[PDB]
């Protein structure tokens, strides 16, 4: 269960509970080519240099190295706050402002990787998505885009897979079986 290769990617999705017809349909699909377009496109909109990422409504870019990283604990905690003021701490600290703003950016946008090992810590032993998202206000969403600049033709690949997550919907199932995947390739 290794990630080496695309029908790798596809059995992890199929261990899952996706059948392999619905992966397929999608994969080959209108939505999931706009998907992977607007995934990469968004990256370009914030001139994104790394992951992992997050932005807040186009507007600001979180700024973990301003962060108090006294212990885990308490970066965790400020972290998954300041994106709840953002979306409701001074700029160029915990967060800093976008010179030319993204209009139609999601509320909450995470960049992240399956190859990258801090996007795999923030996901599953930070937890800061799962943190943010359980102090974001009523009515906001947190959204995750798959960066394509690494990984070579496998990175690729999981960015479109990643668009048959969101097309399908099952983002909470695949995700911690493609960190896995990929990781333990490592």
């Amino acid at each position: 269960q290794t990630i080496r290769s695309a029908s790798d990617i596809r059995d992890v999705f199929i261990n899952a509970g996706i059948k392999g017809e619905e992966y397929d349909a999608a994969w080959n699909s209108f939505v999931v080519k706009s998907l992977v377009a607007q995934q990469e496109k968004a990256a370009a909109d914030v001139q994104l240099r790394g992951v992992p990422a997050m932005f807040v409504n186009g507007k600001y870019q979180l700024n973990p190295q301003g962060m108090d990283t006294s212990n885990m604990d308490v970066f965790v905690q400020q972290y998954a706050d300041t994106v709840k003021y953002l979306s409701e701490y001074e700029d160029g600290k915990q967060y800093t402002t976008l010179e030319k703003p993204v209009a139609g950016a999601p509320q909450v946008l995470e960049f992240f990787s399956f190859f990258c090992p801090h996007c795999y810590q923030f996901e599953e032993v930070l937890h800061i998505s799962d943190n943010v998202k359980k102090k974001l206000p009523e009515g906001v969403k947190m959204t995750k885009y798959h960066v394509n600049f690494m990984g070579g033709d496998l990175g690729k690949d999981l960015t479109q897979a990643w668009a048959v997550a969101m097309a399908l919907g099952v983002e909470d199932k695949v995700t911690v079986p493609l960190f896995e995947g990929v990781q333990k390739t490592l």
